[PDB]
């Protein structure tokens, strides 16, 4: 089997991308944020505290003939930005892009934090990191990908995110029309439950490539590219008037600037992030200070190759017995 779904940016900055997902029978279609940095499939639901729901589409298990309470199971998760959600668990049929899983754990939110309520475009998250991070207790549950794997033609999914445009998530096959050149594969560590890999270095604009190992994760759920402070300072030093602002919470730059590209290494291959991808626009409506798309990972405890980086590439998440990541230009 295979599946193929279009993913669409939630706003004009590509803060996140939402992909339609069918849950239940008859289908209830919710727009979820596919997240390679977490391992829970959770939804706004008929159980979510009514004051915490503002415009999201909800899953109603009582209207699904295939929904079953997973008796006793609870879940609770927090994300890097201080947002969180928790609730109980149903099993139901879940389809993505034509690929169906029966008996998928669908984590129903009873509570969500403010930055979920305030985003009407995200109806939940679909985790695609390793199932060892799933928060369901007392019986940990599998991700949609881990449940689908045995049915797939090839144990892979691919992320092809758009810059200010829709893109595609594919399951079970590699669309050889979707990228240019060859895919370079690189080793993954699953020790922390993430798609963790080591980049071979970086360049800023037309500058020389610096060969240096940068451990990090491939995380579709993160907007920005979070790298060591050395690397980030080297990038922003090339933008006149850029500075790190404690008040704003990262590097800002004059909106009048033209940003340089950023290149990262994948083995002997190179992925070039155009400068335009690093612009996240005014810090506040009408400001002439703009927020940068490359930020320090100091204090996060991990480097994160988020959407700024991944949208520059065709990315293969190879879930074979020995997992690997692949990157191609496109
Ligand atoms: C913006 N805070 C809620 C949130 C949204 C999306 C996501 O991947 C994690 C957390």
């Amino acid at each position: 089997s295979t599946g193929s779904a279009t993913t669409t940016p939630i706003d004009s900055l590509d803060d996140a991308y939402i992909t339609p997902v069918q849950i239940g029978t008859p289908a209830q279609t919710l727009n979820l944020d596919f997240d390679t940095g977490s391992s829970d499939l959770w939804v706004f639901s008929s159980e979510t505290t009514a004051s915490e729901v503002d415009g999201q589409t909800i899953y109603t298990p009582s209207k699904s003939t295939t929904a079953k309470l997973l008796s006793g199971a609870t879940w609770s998760i927090s994300y890097g930005d201080g947002s969180s959600s928790s609730g109980d668990v149903y099993t139901d049929t879940v389809s993505v892009g034509g690929l169906t899983v029966t008996g998928q754990a669908v984590e129903s939110a009873k509570k969500v934090s403010s930055s979920f309520t305030e985003d009407s475009t995200i109806d939940g998250l679909l985790g695609l990191a390793f199932s060892t991070l799933n928060t369901v207790s007392p019986t940990q549950q599998k991700t949609f990908f881990d449940n689908a794997k045995a049915s797939l033609d090839s144990p892979v999914f691919t992320a092809d995110l758009g810059y200010h445009a829709p893109g595609t998530y594919n399951f079970g096959f590699i669309d050889t029309t979707a990228y240019t050149g060859s895919i370079t594969y690189t080793a993954v560590s699953t020790k922390q439950g993430f798609w963790e890999w080591t980049s071979t270095g970086y360049a800023v604009g037309s500058g020389t490539f610096k060969s240096t190992s940068i451990d990090g994760i491939a995380d579709t759920g993160t907007t920005l590219l979070y790298l060591p402070a050395t690397v980030v300072s080297a990038y922003w030093a090339q933008v006149s008037g850029a500075k790190s602002s404690s008040s704003v919470g990262g590097y800002v730059f004059p909106c009048s600037a033209t940003l340089p590209s950023f290149t990262f290494g994948v083995g002997s291959a190179r992925i070039v992030i155009p400068g335009d991808y690093i612009d996240f626009g005014p810090i506040s409506t009408g400001s002439s200070s703009c927020f940068g798309g490359i930020q320090s990972s100091a204090g996060i405890g991990i480097n994160i190759f988020g959407d700024v980086a991944l949208k520059a590439a065709f990315v293969v998440f190879n879930g074979a017995t020995t997992p690997t990541l692949g990157f191609a230009s496109k």
